[PDB]
């Protein structure tokens, strides 16, 4: 069928915990093949490296190519523009990219389990959500104590948008299911969130028994000299 | 392009609150169409009328009515479609599904850091451990049932156990701070195919999540 | 007294239950000939089958049919209309019947277990209380945690009509008593009501062990 071009913003997890920054230009619904080329308005080592072509819906060629090293133009405000020409179509298509702005950070927050599964005392579950943030690229880590746990071990669904009081804002989920002898212990777990308007890009809450549905609150204020010439 | 068929369950939305429940035997093809199902059943199907999708094969489906009753028994349904672009007649086959589990559901008070802002408080639905995927979520307010486009509900993902394999979603719902302080109380129920009643139904107000005793001692020595 | 006829409305049970419909059309009061047969003004296909001329007591022999599936026209608001011919009713009559109209949403409540039985620890009562609805048609059943409990654990009554401003509401109760060793230890229950004028079909209020919160404040010099 007929073809189409598109850009692709580089992922979060490499411009947050990592060094590289590739952007991509790809090219779907091509008929049969190309020995196309593309354009980049910055070209200041762009090896723009293509690869293999895939096969998509009942036959079509797709072909992309990367561009390598552009994580401070990026968050810098810069530009850029793809641009290919192909023998299967009459005109050169066009598209551009830019880093978002008017932008919102994340409210965070990590509830205690409820009343419920804390009597059959076989497992129970933590929940962290996320609130409020304008778009929609998030990271979800897991601690207990002070270690990472493997990602194997929880359960995050995807960012959707909320209902409207305003401006677009987005929300996600996720649940940790940990053993109930290290709730009882008094262990710790944490979750963070990473999020392209935070200050450090990264912020954290924690919680144990002892802060989340208390039944006790227990408090004393010793005041030594009340009396005392303040001087 | 390429021809292939498939059936499909009737919609839980219809089977839980009112009977219309058919049942879709579609079909990609024409690179006039038969159908035939083994329940003869009187009551003949409806031949779709035809449309095409992305610059491929041009569909054509069916539907088979009335099936509330069957569906729930056991039988099985099996669907054969025929085109002459085809060199045998297709087949399928779907059943209700057994060894299945009820959902646990939990409704959890907003957080402290909220209520100091006066905008909203949030409420949080957790739905656990149930079998088939299929689940249906609703929020009422006292007790008028509140639209579609007041909350938001998320997929049912799988859940990373090793015994069995079972699901689970959320839901939210951001409701006035002056409702929530004036003495409101707003619910979550849930359907499933396992639950014997099929819903189940959470409540919370202001109150419950208040501690039980509070103790301040203050020393002036 | 004369042979009399009369027409049915389904049962809430089975309705709610969503599986099926019943509407049953009776005839009784002489042993006559068995040339009881019975026109339905609807036919959705299957036609109404009459059973056994079912006996009664000094002569009564009973006739009467039922059509199966009315669950859509009824739902909707159809009028249906049963008549019969068998020879001693030589000019038979017309039974028109419908869906009734404005309907009230029922309230519910469920109160805590008097202070002078949980002195004596060794059971208390549970009460749900149900008011303010328009048909005397409802269903209730008890829980425990997430388990449904069987029926022969407590007792219920039937729908009184109370006196009030105006209108004509009712109203239903029940009990149940369990131990008190598992209610000090905090198993909490919960109590269902059925009902049709709720939107979807069902509400339930739980129950646990509405103490408020103890303050202790010392101060020491
Ligand atoms: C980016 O592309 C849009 C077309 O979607 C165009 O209207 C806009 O002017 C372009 N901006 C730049 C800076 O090229
Ligand atoms: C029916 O479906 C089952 C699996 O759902 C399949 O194994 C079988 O071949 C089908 N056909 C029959 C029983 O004719």
């Amino acid at each position: 069928c007929h073809p189409r071009l598109s850009l692709h913003r580089p992922a979060l997890e490499d411009l947050l915990l990592g060094s590289e920054a590739n952007l991509t230009c790809t090219l779907t619904g091509l008929r049969d093949a190309s020995g196309a080329t593309f354009t980049w308005t910055p070209s200041s080592g762009k090896s723009a490296v293509q690869g293999p072509p895939e096969r998509d819906l009942c036959g079509c060629y797709s072909v992309s190519s990367v561009l390598p090293g552009c994580a401070q133009p990026w968050n810098h405000g810069e530009t850029f523009t793809c641009t290919a020409a192909h023998p299967e179509l009459k005109t050169p298509l066009t598209a551009n990219i830019t880093k978002s702005g008017n932008t919102f950070r994340p409210e965070v927050h990590l509830l205690p389990p409820p009343s419920e599964e804390l009597a059959l005392n076989e497992l129970v579950t933590l929940t962290c959500l996320a609130r409020g943030f304008s778009p929609k690229d998030v990271l979800v880590r897991w601690l207990q104590g002070s270690q990472e746990l493997p990602r194997e071990k929880y359960l995050t669904w995807a960012s959707r948008q909320e209902p409207s009081q305003g401006t677009t804002t987005y929300a996600v989920t996720s649940i940790l299911r940990v053993a109930a002898e290290d709730w009882k212990k008094g262990e710790t777990f944490s979750c963070m969130v990473g999020h392209e308007a935070l200050p450090l890009a990264f912020t954290q809450k924690t919680i144990d028994r002892l802060a989340g549905k208390p039944t006790h609150i227990n408090v004393s204020v010793v005041m030594a000299e009340a009396d005392g010439t303040c001087y």
